[PDB]
């Protein structure tokens, strides 16, 4: 089966052929479409084959497709399954499940950059202190002084699902969030049940609007364990405006690193569950989600005011000239620190370069527009205008549920 | 089977139900999700007419009653003998509320109990059409005041009697290529223009030239008529602060009314019927102003106000954006047209889908057409999860008629 996808701005219409290898469920059926929802230990008998469909994929893309190292490596994978229940990657296909994760990964708009990852192969981690140690390596590392490099660092893979390898924090780099006995929020709202957890395992809070989390580390099973990231190594960006000198005094700045560090990795029916990894910001991450969502720092009434905007009447759109300046005002801040960012008409631009470049390399690109189309100015970025095919291939990321909400405390 | 929705700012969750009389298919599988393509018999009838009276009956609460089983046998048994049947006006004018109520894409249904509904199914001739719809436009304009409504021709037949209103909207400018290779005036309807053009039409080739009703009655070749234009209300566009702003010379319609596509009800196809609310600001100042393949204004208006457009992350086509959208909807008001931001909009949305889900057990919406086109997450909706499937009474788009009239 062939599916068309049509741009209707430019009335390119691409042909995809990938979706046939779509084995994992989307949420939607032939009566109902769930695009807009967030969220819509193996058997020897499920491995094998999960195993198979990878090594072949893998084989094929190194062009030794059914070579004798292709079939002597299945053979080797069937019996450690059958002789030990589960199998060891080599680091060859480590490195490339890791990158074809982020190549599948229908809600990223940076993926033009997948083939660049840096893979860091922490599988001979075996405590919270050796996690903590090959975090530390992977900031510094992808920081870089502010020239950013894509990593990703991936700890030992499930055994008995009684043994998990998590970091308990979201993104490796967040603000601690409080709630007040006033109701209020002191901080990152988003962050303040981890936060409560943290305090609770012992870190001393300074109670700031900008205090960096430390890291809660599991290994192999155990209880988590608290680590602050040396403060030289968190990278950090005060937010000003070209033309606003008032600005500087709203006190905002931001981290420069962001790395999602509570998503699972699947590779050949291997189950990654810690394995951070990190890129660099598109703009609007942090200018219109992390600034201006009502339920994070929401700060557009005191950037309208101070721009004495006309706030009595939505019809004057003071919040959406309020919040052109602070995305501004944060690609202007990066940029004179000469910290690695991309505004999004860049990477909506490059997104569907490398989804054109897909469909004719490789028969397609999973994509969920709800996602790729950014959160402002949707309309004028080209991806608003490109149909997309929803999918999901192996390997890849995928969400698991809180720690906090399934460990079993010794 | 009772799926749920959450919102991600209010944490508010909404359980659906309504989703379970859904019928038609949605164009996904559980393999592949398309809910970003733009368009993904006696027998047959009897169960469709059987499905909506039930409906009907339902909501006026007489559900089981002997009216009800009296019009279903009455409906049955002219099925039977004219392979077709007529719908009461009382059910005509349900249906038609509830196309309304089903648009999944609409964000302005909050306001769809108040349609005025106009029964058009006693016309005949091109003329009829056009007078029809001159009455239409002058009652939903009112002075600037506009009144949601419909205008309703004749249903499908044997389908070499449509009644179609070859127009995309009642009221939209022509576009014509000119030598420079460019496009004159809006280049959507371009391929309409020509059409008309070539029907015998003589375009003033201005940029906004009001295009001409092709009417099309009884499966007859189209006929010209142009709407009085005393009857099509437009605005100057200009800005409350930019003097130089009304020099790019822009200007549009009041009035936006859909006219292409096809209304279903019980089974029955009426493949005329043209209906029209008020606009939401976003879609002339970003939409029909901006996009890239419309009058594409961003550059001009960026150069008047001396931007950095070297590099993209000054946001320099943001700003222009946003001063192009407050000119608009300052131009409306000030001109006492009626229009609606996309903060008010969608404000009203949330509010109709809580009264929809408690009162109706859901609402369906499509959220890659429910985000307004700029600043999507300052908008309620963007943190709204929302179920898309198909319910009848529907809107539904159809062929051009040129592609598919027999001259
Ligand atoms: C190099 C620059 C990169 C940029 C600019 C980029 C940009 C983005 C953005 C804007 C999102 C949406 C974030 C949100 O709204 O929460 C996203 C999501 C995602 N990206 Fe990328 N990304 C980059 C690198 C990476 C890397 C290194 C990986 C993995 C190796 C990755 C994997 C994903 C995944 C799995 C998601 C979805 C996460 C979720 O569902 O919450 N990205 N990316
Ligand atoms: C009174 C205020 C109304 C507002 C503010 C409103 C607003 C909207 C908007 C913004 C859209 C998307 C338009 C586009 O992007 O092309 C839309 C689509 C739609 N509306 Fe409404 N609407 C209103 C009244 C109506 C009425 C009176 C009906 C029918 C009787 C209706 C039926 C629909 C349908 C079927 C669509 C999707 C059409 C398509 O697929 O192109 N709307 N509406
Ligand atoms: N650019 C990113 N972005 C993803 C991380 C930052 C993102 N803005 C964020 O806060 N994501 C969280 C909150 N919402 C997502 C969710 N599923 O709830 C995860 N990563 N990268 O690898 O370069
Ligand atoms: N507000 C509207 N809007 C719908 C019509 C105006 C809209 N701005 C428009 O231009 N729609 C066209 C272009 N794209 C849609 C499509 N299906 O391609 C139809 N209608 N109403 O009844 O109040
Ligand atoms: C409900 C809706 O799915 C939700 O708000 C989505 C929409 N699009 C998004 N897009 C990105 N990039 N990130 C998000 O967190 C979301 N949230
Ligand atoms: C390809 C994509 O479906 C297309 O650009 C859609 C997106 N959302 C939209 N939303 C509205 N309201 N109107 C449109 O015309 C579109 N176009
Ligand atoms: O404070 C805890 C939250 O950050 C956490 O529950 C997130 O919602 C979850 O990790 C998804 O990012
Ligand atoms: O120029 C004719 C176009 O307006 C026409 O083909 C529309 O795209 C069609 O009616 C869908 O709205
Ligand atoms: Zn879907």
């Amino acid at each position: 089966r062939f599916l068309k996808v049509k741009n209707w701005e430019t009335d390119v219409v691409l042909t995809d052929t990938l979706h046939l290898k779509s084995t994992l469920e989307t949420g939607c059926t032939e009566h109902i479409c769930m695009g807009s929802i967030m969220l819509p230990v193996r058997t020897k008998d499920q491995l094998f084959p999960l195993a198979k469909e990878f090594l072949d994929q893998y084989y094929s893309s190194i062009k030794r497709f059914g070579s004798k190292a292709h079939m002597d490596r299945l053979e080797e994978v069937n019996k450690e399954i059958e002789s030990t229940s589960t199998y060891q990657l080599k680091d060859t296909e480590l490195i490339y499940g890791a990158k074809h994760a982020w190549r599948n990964a229908s809600r990223c708009v940076g993926r033009i950059q997948w083939s660049k990852l840096q893979v860091f192969d922490a599988r001979d981690c075996t405590t919270a202190h050796g996690m903590f140690n090959y975090i530390c390596n992977h900031v510094k590392y992808a920081t870089n002084k502010g020239n950013l490099r894509s990593a990703i660092t991936i700890f030992p893979q499930r055994t008995d699902g009684k043994h998990d390898f998590r970091v308990w924090n979201s993104q490796l780099i967040r603000y601690a969030g409080y709630k007040q006995p006033d109701g209020s929020t002191l901080g990152d709202p988003a962050n303040v049940q981890f936060t409560e957890i943290c305090i609770q395992q012992g870190w001393k809070a300074p109670r700031g609007r900008f205090d960096v989390l430390p890291l809660l580390l599991q290994a192999n099973g155990n209880d988590p364990e608290l680590f602050q990231i040396p403060p030289e190594l968190v990278l950090e960006v005060p937010i000003r405006h070209p033309k606003f000198d008032w600005f500087k005094d709203l006190g905002l700045k931001w981290y420069g690193l962001p790395a999602v560090s509570n998503m699972l990795l699947e590779i050949g029916g291997l189950e990654f569950s810690a394995c951070p990894f990190s890129g660099w910001y598109m703009g609007t991450e942090i200018g219109v989600r992390n600034y201006c969502d009502n339920s994070r720092y929401n700060i557009l009434e005191e950037v309208a005011k101070k721009m004495d905007l006309d706030m009595r009447k939505t019809s004057s759109l003071w919040k959406d000239q309020a919040l052109v300046e602070i995305n501004i005002a944060v690609l202007y801040s990066f940029q004179s620190d000469k910290v690695t960012i991309v505004d999004h008409h860049s990477a909506t631009e490059s997104f569907i370069k490398h989804m054109e470049n897909e469909y004719r390399c490789r028969g397609g690109c999973p994509a969920d527009w709800v996602w790729i189309v950014p959160p402002m100015s949707g309309s004028i970025t080209p991806v608003f205008h490109q149909e997309m095919l929803n999918y999901r291939l192996t390997p890849s990321f995928e969400y698991q549920p809180d720690p906090w909400n399934t460990h079993v405390w010794k």
